């Protein structure tokens, strides 16, 4: 099966790429696996596959860390993401995000039901598993629980059957047969949950599939529109209907090649202690436990030699930066274009801990609008910050056509030199805020509201007559023939490879 | 003579360090020298010494580019700056800035007059030179003139004789015997100029010395206090009285080992076209010429085989970042401490194009103040932004004791995650602004006023009871013994030198 359609094939792809280290000696899921993974993520090393996890019983489970993290070289920096999508490993960010957006104007390709698959190789019923006995990792030393769920896909369906959502929300083990986790607005698992609670008749039928098709985990992490079933979007994106099998204890459908599947219910009434957890923005607040959603597990099914993917998230760079930030930015780029805003590209700079999105503007189009900074900043912020795709983003930086928004250094340069603090900015206090950012949920103001800003790094003449400067750089402040002479004589004179 | 006290010895030091490329074939001062230098600065290469400059006559002149730019390795990144100051080449930024501040609580060591020196090896009077005939560089393709002065020291003295200031302000050739340049408030050359214009009797006696003692060019680029003679400060800093010779046509004194010396006057009445110039913030605005100050040159003296230093300034990283930013930040650190503010360290991040300064706070001291963010932000901004040392800085970022302000990545992390836009910031509109930043002089508001902000990246509990988080990083979210186990087994398991 292809790597983008089968997690087990994706692991083999990473090996073939010389992008995997298989650790076959005993590794402790209490911190050690996540510590190795953390170091990998902070150094852009090869992904670790822990084949000998202390506490692994009857096939549950091996761990793959850092599945969507960065490689060291510039030439295949995003290779692990490209391997989720059948793209060449040298794919640019622009090409990855375009591939993630491509299904947005295609008909869905709904999934195909098959009668069985590898996820049915083993099962454990209600008397045979205990979630406290599995090798679930403690990921950070102060975490409030063992976070079994950092890279699986929650599957829930609207009561009317019309929308089936796939999404990554965190969850940790509560006891032998329950998990707790975050289920918060405006996320789709929350939106569906609310539908079931207003009906008031039963808990939400639920499954959580780990080690799903890599193309499906990518869509699970992208804020595609309300009401859209991720399976059909992935089908369109990949040009192939995904094969799903039915759960044994409910009528939801899971990828046939899922490594591990939990089946059960998400309660519409119960809660339990959840968190704290070491989070995307680089922090944990020890002892900051709050009630979260409560899931009951009725059944586990799994592949022989099952592998659990894990995100050891925190400071730069991991799946929470490469996937949450970049995929939000892709959806925001589309959203702006559909609102007739002249945006060509969008990216969430890593240097902003993916809290900013830089929006590249077609300034020829801007000029024809015959508008001003104040008006244009307000229009952009109202579109993005009132939409779910803007949830996690607190600062939008508008830049002209000379800036490559996928290059943090150039975004930082533009922001720092072209946006006058205050005067060139519009603050938004009456929009939903992202409470996980420290300055929101542990800050001086309301955890759930405001704290957002549009910073205009467009220069004045970019609204009127056109760019009126040249950069004081080697590229722009010397003629072509001189530049080429310099480069051709560089090593000859005494001064100092693309792949490496 | 030691390298920090003699420019010619400093060039030899850079060679011995394998930090120099001597180019002995013909190089054009029309762009080519500055293009090579620009590339050096954008790639942290070795400093270029152009020994065969097309148009060099009767010893005037060779060029050294990139004299205060960065080296490639992390271990001696600031080595070229250390070589200005007799510090080991591995010196940290903290050690360089401490050495620049050390004279601030020492008695001055005034200079020693000697009867001659190498700067008197050759002379040209009023009938023998023509500044349009020398190999003065065109540094950027759209510059409004040939900028002879990018790394020399202007010397002017108060009418009462009590203060002699040394400073770098840019100047370009106007005609055979004049230069034009920037003389703008609040700079000391401007402050002295104003004194002479209010007396109204004569133009300002003036000299411009190129290739001065490296310790003296550093102090020339630092905003030490009003009224303080840079020579005595350098004397104290170095522990040695500087040797100066008298000018031939005026009574000012120049370093004895200066490579080239211009003697003349700065007019109290005349102006001439000046600029545009490719500037520190990374831009040139072609055709943006304005009247600047006008200098008359009456005499040139120079060393045999004289060498002119040159800054090919613009985008990262050159002398305008490493010296203007860092030395302002050092003076701001001192200024805050003298105003009883609990600041331990200050640095202007390169990523902010040296427009921000990050101030590290002793949060134990902050806690004893029993204050709030709003009050503390106002107090810090009022101290810094009303002082000359704050002129070039438009954003101050306050951070707690965990952040290394000399590490841009950590400053960016703190800013982006701990400062809530708007609410955690105070804007300052009634302070002097730096017009050279594009968003000031080519922006939407007053070029000379406002546009400044204090951004508080201190978390709430840092004012009260103490830090209440741990970072979600390898350093902080795993115990010591585990971390060390991981590191000791890293290459054994399969994963990947300080000098490289
Ligand atoms: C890649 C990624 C995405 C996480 C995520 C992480 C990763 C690695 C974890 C598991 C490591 C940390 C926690 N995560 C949560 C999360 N969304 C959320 O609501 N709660 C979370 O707890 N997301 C973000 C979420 O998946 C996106 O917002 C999706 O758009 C949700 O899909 P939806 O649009 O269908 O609601
Ligand atoms: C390192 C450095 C400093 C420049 C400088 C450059 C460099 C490389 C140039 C020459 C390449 C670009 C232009 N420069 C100017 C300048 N100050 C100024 O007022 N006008 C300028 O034109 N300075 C900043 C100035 O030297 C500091 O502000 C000093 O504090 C001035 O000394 P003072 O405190 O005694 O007035
Ligand atoms: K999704
Ligand atoms: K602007
Ligand atoms: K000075
Ligand atoms: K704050
Ligand atoms: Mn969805
Ligand atoms: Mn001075």
């Amino acid at each position: 099966q292809p790597a983008h359609l089968c997690f087990r094939s994706f692991v083999e792809a990473l090996k073939v790429d010389n992008d995997l280290v298989e650790i076959n000696t005993p590794i402790d899921p209490n911190l050690e696996a996540a510590a190795i993974t953390r170091r990998v993520c902070e150094t852009n090393d090869k992904a670790p596959l822990f084949n000998n996890l202390i506490g692994m019983k009857n096939g549950l489970f091996r761990i793959l860390g850092a599945p969507g993290s960065l490689r060291k070289s510039s030439a295949d920096r995003y290779g692990r993401l490209a391997r989720h999508l059948a793209l060449p490993p040298t794919a640019s960010m622009r090409e990855i995000l375009d591939k993630m957006l491509s299904a947005s104007d295609m008909p869905p390709i709904p999934p195909t039901i098959v009668p069985t698959g590898p996820c049915k190789e083993n099962s454990l019923d209600d008397s045979e598993f205990d979630l406290t006995e599995l090798p679930v990792p403690l990921i950070h030393k102060s975490d409030g629980g063992k976070y079994i769920q950092t890279y699986g896909m929650h599957i829930v369906q609207s009561p009317d059957g019309t929308w089936t959502n796939w999404s990554i929300a965190r969850a940790m083990v509560h006891d032998k047969n329950h998990l707790t986790g975050l289920v918060i607005p405006p996320q789709h698992i929350w939106q569906i949950h609310q539908m079931w609670k207003k009906e008031g008749r039963s808990d939400v039928p639920w499954a959580l599939a780990f080690g799903v098709p890599p193309a499906a985990i990518m869509a699970s992490s992208m804020p595609i529109p309300d009401g859209v079933t991720e399976a059909g979007y992935v089908g369109a994106m990949t040009g192939s209907s995904l094969e799903l099998v039915k759960c044994d204890t409910n009528d939801l459908y899971v990828p046939a090649t899922s490594e591990i599947v939990l089946e059960g219910t998400l309660s519409i009434s119960e809660t339990g202690p959840e968190g704290p957890f070491g989070e995307m923005h680089g922090y944990i607040f020890p002892g900051d436990t709050h009630l979260g959603a409560k899931y009951k597990v009725n059944r586990i099914t799994y592949r022989n030699n099952a592998i659990m993917p894990m995100s050891s998230c925190g400071r730069l760079t991991d799946e929470t930066h490469t996937m949450i930030g970049s995929l939000a930015a892709a959806e925001i780029r589309k959203l702006c274009q559909q609102n007739d805003l002249p945006i060509t590209d969008a990216f969430a700079p890593f240097e902003s801990q993916v809290t900013w999105v830089a929006l590249r503007v077609d300034t020829e189009k801007l000029r024809a609008m015959k508008t001003t900074s104040e008006g244009f900043r307000k229009r952009v912020g109202d579109v993005v910050f009132n939409h779910k795709a803007g949830y996690t983003i607190h600062r939008l930086v508008l830049v002209g056509d000379d800036i490559d928004v996928y290059e943090g250094k150039d975004v930082l340069w533009a922001f720092s030199t072209r946006c006058r603090p205050g005067m060139d900015e519009t603050l938004f206090e009456d929009v939903r805020g992202f409470p996980l950012i420290p300055y929101m949920g542990h800050g001086n103001g309301p955890a759930h509201r405001g704290g957002k800003v549009v910073s205009d790094a467009l220069m004045p003449t970019e609204y009127t007559t056109g760019r009126n400067w040249e950069a004081a750089d080697f590229n722009q402040s010397y003629p072509e023939d001189l530049k080429q002479k310099v480069l051709d004589n560089w090593t000859k004179m005494g001064f100092s490879h693309h792949h490496h």
